[PDB]
């Protein structure tokens, strides 16, 4: 039985906010996840996004597959196209990253992963953008509360999320039709927070913290978390519950907290019916470097955009986006922009 919290609309640092942050941390440390109650507008926007997803997925495959870009990873992923731990995953997905036109300087400069969302239509665009703006408000509340719970300055995490690389995976899992029940293999997500919504069908499992269990640092190429613990208990079923979003930490929170919080491993099983879900990623700015909060002498850093780019290249080795990154050596640009960017997102 997960804990469910109502968040205040604004987080100011009062005693109630600090107390709530303590409780959020404790729930992550015990269960790996908690639920936040949605209000009528949060719920309406969730349901409108789910409905737009259902209508898009009914479109012909050739049309859905045309919603792709060789500049951004935004757009369609066919069932069986994504790889997790060397094995295909079976949802169809529409990924929404920051929507930047070719008029944006970062796109003109050829920054990896920067480009315009290949929206299927302008009603889908509006529904997803409205939903993601509401999700972002919740992400910022959660980050202020988490800072307060760790006795950190309230803006510790939000200072990294200005123009943050927030993105969302809009998912449809097919019903199980073969002997394979794997929807998505075990993995961890990459940023600060994951805020997710699901329909009534069910299929998400999460792994709580386990005393003494070593957790891979998925930001390191030699410690991918993909596939880890896939067939080992414990796995907690996330029971579909009306009127909530779930929240769990991503890789950046594990790193910054030195493992006081863990990036929650999770996986999806196919069910007897198709299943719609949306997973939202509240992320640092592409140019931000995460750092250990509790070890100021530690020199390790995570360049968030580098982590995102590495992850999406491993997910989609043959996608046109990945091919163009390799063909234009855009990973080298990524090293260049670390030192010669003009955006002012970081540095003097
Ligand atoms: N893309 C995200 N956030 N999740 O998808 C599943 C994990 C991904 N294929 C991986 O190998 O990490
Ligand atoms: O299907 C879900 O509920 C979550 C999916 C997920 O974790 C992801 O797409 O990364
Ligand atoms: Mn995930």
């Amino acid at each position: 039985n997960l804990q469910t919290f109502e968040l205040p609309t604004e987080v100011t640092g009062c005693a109630a906010d600090i107390s709530l942050g303590r409780a959020l941390i404790q729930a992550w440390q015990k269960d790996g996840i908690f639920q936040i109650k949605t209000d009528s507008e949060q719920d309406r926007k969730t349901q409108e996004a789910m409905a737009a997803s259902k209508q898009f997925c009914k479109e012909p495959l050739t049309f859905k597959s045309s919603c792709v870009s060789d500049l951004t990873y935004s757009g369609y992923v066919a069932s069986g196209e994504e790889v997790t731990a060397g094995k295909p995953d079976f949802p169809e997905i529409f990924t929404v990253c920051k929507d930047l036109s070719v008029g944006d300087q970062r796109v003109k400069a050829g920054w990896p992963c920067h480009g315009p969302v290949p929206w299927p239509n302008n009603t889908y665009q509006k529904s997803m953008k409205t939903f993601m703006e509401e999700l972002g408000l919740a992400g910022e509340r959660l980050l202020k509360l988490t800072a307060l719970g760790f006795e950190l300055p309230i803006n510790t995490f939000t200072d990294l999320t200005r123009d943050g690389w927030h993105h969302m995976r809009v998912l449809r899992f097919p019903p199980q039709t073969s002997t394979l029940s794997r929807g998505i293999g075990a993995h961890t997500d990459y940023g600060l927070l994951v805020i997710a919504a699901q329909d009534d069908v069910g299929g998400l499992y999460i792994r709580p913290p386990v005393e003494g269990e070593k957790r891979n640092r998925n930001w390191l190429p030699g410690e991918s978390s993909a596939g880890m613990f896939e067939h080992d208990e414990p796995w907690t079923f996330v029971t579909p519950t009306p009127g909530v979003w779930t929240v769990f930490p991503g890789d950046i929170l594990q790193f910054m907290t030195g493992g006081q919080l863990l990036s929650t491993p999770h996986k999806v099983k196919l069910n007897t019916r198709e299943r719609f879900a949306c997973a939202y990623f509240h992320e640092p700015n592409f140019e931000a470097s995460a750092y250990p909060l509790f070890e100021p002498s530690a020199n390790e850093r995570i360049h968030y955009g580098e982590h995102f780019t590495n992850m999406f290249m491993r997910c989609y080795p043959d996608r046109i986006t990945t091919q163009r990154i390799n063909k234009e050596n855009r990973l080298a640009h990524l090293e260049d922009l670390k030192k010669y960017s003009d955006t002012r997102a970081t540095g003097s």
